[PDB]
């Protein structure tokens, strides 16, 4: 229907964000991104409504939860991060993306801005029940080593550099695994388990709830397993979840529970990461100077995956500011 | 915003064509790529007056000229070749590819089924007026070794392996320039004059006029210079020209004359060629079996060029012609 | 122990050979390739001896059977085709490689410049009974289709566009399997069966015997099965076979028979082909002008396979024939 | 015929380093690389003396400054980093590299592991005198943006995330430039200024002085400018500076002073980075299971750069510690 057109949205949000890469301005980065994604997303033939975005109305003037978007077409619910990794992008760190998923009405978990435990593994073969948040780290990786046909010492486990991950990092290591640390970007790091050239076999750790819904949306189209659990340390978070319909607070959600039906997923890299290469300036002797975006588009029914590298003309003698929409 | 949806038309055309590759069938090959091209079009939302279909009128009752393909919207002009080099498809020779192009009402030259003399070079910089058909082969190659800034022994020049070209070859060679030869198709041969790492600087040859204007469209998105002229043997080859809006019959068409306006150009490789790579069978252990297609989509206004590798899920224990509807 | 230095000889050969690409002088093409290759060899610290190659002395090639070569080092037997495609290099055709192979003295089959039946398949775990020249085309294709877990129509079969192959072209096609033709060398074509992104599954064909030994030496490092048999039509060929104690004349030869012990294989693309990419001219605004070469070098002991993209600075405003020296 | 064999050394160190990746043990990782590199290097046909290694006579048992290495051959001064980023590898961070360079006697600055101020830009199109440590961040960035024919806002400047890099980050960002921060690895950060799809124009920062000599070696092969200065900042460092022919401890060193003459540079990636990708496990259905290394070899005389993708066969059902010596 609309699948291949969403990638223009992510591409322009990543050009805008790339304008603010290395500037150290989390707010200019996130605003150039929201600006440009909203501007491009009001031009796709959809009757879309932002199920997940930059927050509730009062806080976010643009791409707030509930906002009507799209120019006219099939009725869909929209999940987005105009820029996943505003801090990353502001520093020039790895694993920053612009991300956008779409489903038939009510297909995404209606997730509050709250932490979420995660375990993910890639593979179309026959994984499921392979991965379970209520089981040991050792048992999950023992199963995964069996499924992949490797020694435990070959598995590469990704998680975020935090204190809250210390125990998983220790258990996975004495269990025999290799555990690598990303500063930030667990969307990139979850999807990297099902991304053909990452060096990452498993992702374990806790991070945003929306990041986890968007990553599950990708693993639906790539093929994988993933469990998630929302978590709380604050009655304000519990009321926040109560106000979204969520009553079963310790529910383990599987990939189907997080994204269901005809999902389409699209991302663009802003900086080099686990999953996508970053945006680059190129000057050829042929067509002159241009900017290069690396994008992916994926669909859950057909399961076609498309890797797209786009060349965008730019003089580069006036500021990168003109990449901002 | 008509553009990127064009890519799945050429993707499905090259899949159907790849099904018949290496089987010795010319009719099954091209006529299987035409079916898919059109059944892809007849589920796309566009209104498509066909400028360049297949059969003139008599040859086959559903790929005519004046055909209206798609499903309404913009009424743009749709040039096709659902497979060029369809002998070279049915037994694996290089440079088979499925192409779809479209512009505004005669953005193009509506072309007849006669032969065409062509000279082409690539890369949008400052070459203006550079190649002439009248003017000498040595003079053309001298001017463009000047422009590209290289000694003339470096220039690679490309031609169809026909005896009708023996002069150009010899003369280009007696000029001291390496000259390669294809058996195949001159769309990818001319287009490869502005493709990045093709290893080809110039095309000089006589081939079909449809293929000439399709590569002209490519070249106006990639930014090259081309001159062509239409030639005739029997006077029925004169018939269908004045019966189309032409009486300067030995008119000399420069690049704007074959294609101008807001142009979209989409191609997908069927076999490994000088421009795209062909379809392949891959067995991912993460993803299981699929077929990759290597594709390009571009546009004359923006001059944006997208390279698209697509993973199409397929279980290769089923007949290859499951790709064929 | 000279593993990777051999790749420099094939690089120098392919650059000199590229000088004469499509210059229609077969003689100056292979003269340039033999001059470059033999000087590069003489600066490789080996006590090499040229045990495979067409001709003797002043009969066809300049490097010839029984010539001592090198600058000291280990004593080694050298298999060659200083350019297995001087017919295609000066023609402008595909599958032009420069090739070299090294074994312990007595490592290669001493073949008596006679033709050869060849059937080759790729695959790390191919059983050796998997392919048999005494069996039907179709039995072979059905057995390897089983091994690969494919429908026989998925299998792409590659052979040379020669009249003597029409029969196996036909039977292979009545399998509903697909058959693709090359006018060019069969070293490229046999190794493409164990090459990552060649679209070629099986090679069946008759061709020269040096080319068979070089193909066997590559498949021995790459993996996969190959069976070969020398063709003895005349009392003269048989006596040449008895002048070297070849008792059985119908012996079927496996890879271990064709090349045995410690094998080094190295090849460099001259033009685009089934296995390697051709040499190209590049201009980058931060490096400059260089020609790129695409090589493979490999060894049977380690079973290590190295892929070498090399950049050779060259000012291209001056004459193309400076790599030749 | 010694140039390329250096890649075998770095590969061998990188596979051993890779055993220890994400294992949390930095001594085990540096020790695995030191042991693998020393063993591999004693196989190489050179009369090498270590001029830059792991430490001095007393501190470092293996690869100590002054050590005679190699099997015997041409007299060379060796500069080594068995493992750059021992911390990086232990945690699976970016820009872990194994590195080896060779030159004639006196070709290297014999640098102790003191800190070094560094500024680096790449380009073979005649940059020189463009970077000065004594100039402002603003003056240098202005000259560089002019030299690249680019707006000041386009330059990506790179430095390590350190408090001692506050001024350069602040000052650089107020000129309008983008500044990106790497956790560690200033060899990969400086060499990225002269690497093709590096998104990095300048490196400004302070780090290891040996890491600076080695980045200088690469840049003499790749083309670029760089200026550096040692910081002997405790009296033992200053006296151990006078102990090696130094007296002007505030001397600025040009690139020629850090690496001059006949220079061979080789490196292999351990983790993904700004210069090289990291080692991966690959499980291919044709080729079997292997570990990919990505390496670069280059020479300053010939300005030849070789990008080397190596496939090292491995049963990944055995411990990854098999990749150790
Ligand atoms: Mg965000
Ligand atoms: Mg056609
Ligand atoms: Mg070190
Ligand atoms: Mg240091």
């Amino acid at each position: 229907k609309v699948a291949l057109e969403a990638v223009r949205v992510t591409e322009l949000a990543a050009l805008a964000s790339w304008s603010q890469m290395g500037r150290g301005d989390k707010i200019a980065a996130d605003q150039a991104a929201v600006d440009a994604m909203r501007k491009a997303l009001n031009e796709v033939d959809i009757d879309g409504t932002v199920v997940i975005g930059e927050g509730e109305l009062d806080e976010a003037p643009m791409l707030y939860i509930g906002e009507k978007v799209g120019a006219g077409g099939c009725e869909v619910d929209i999940a987005l991060d105009p820029l996943e990794g505003t801090t990353i992008t502001s520093k020039g760190g790895a694993n920053a993306l612009t991300v956008l998923a779409m489903a038939d009405k009510g297909g995404f978990l209606n997730a509050p801005d709250v932490y979420m435990q995660k375990i993910a593994v890639g593979g179309i073969n026959a994984p499921k029940g392979i991965v379970d948040l209520d089981d040991s780290v050792t048992n999950n990786l023992k199963r995964i080593a069996e499924f992949k046909g490797v020694h435990m010492s070959a598995l590469v486990v990704c998680t975020m550099d935090r204190p809250r991950h210390e125990h998983i990092i220790k258990e996975a290591r004495e269990c025999g695994a290799r555990v690598i640390l990303i500063n930030d970007g667990d969307v990139s790091g979850v999807i990297a388990t099902a991304t053909e050239n990452s060096g990452i076999d498993v992702y374990i750790g806790t991070g945003g709830a929306p990041e986890g819904v968007l990553a599950a949306a990708a693993l639906k189209c790539l093929g994988g397993q993933m469990q998630a659990r929302l978590i709380f340390n604050d009655e304000e978070e519990i009321k926040r979840a109560h106000r979204l319909g969520i009553t079963d607070l310790n529910k383990k959600y599987d990939i189907d529970d997080l994204a269901s039906g005809d999902i389409v997923f699209a991302a663009t890299g802003v900086t080099d990461g686990n999953m996508l290469q970053g945006v680059k300036r190129v000057n050829s002797t042929r067509r002159g100077s241009y900017a290069v975006t690396h994008s992916v588009v994926m669909r859950s029914t057909t399961k076609t995956v498309r890797h797209i590298t786009a060349e965008h003309s730019f003089d580069f003698k006036e500021g990168i500011e003109k990449f901002m929409s």
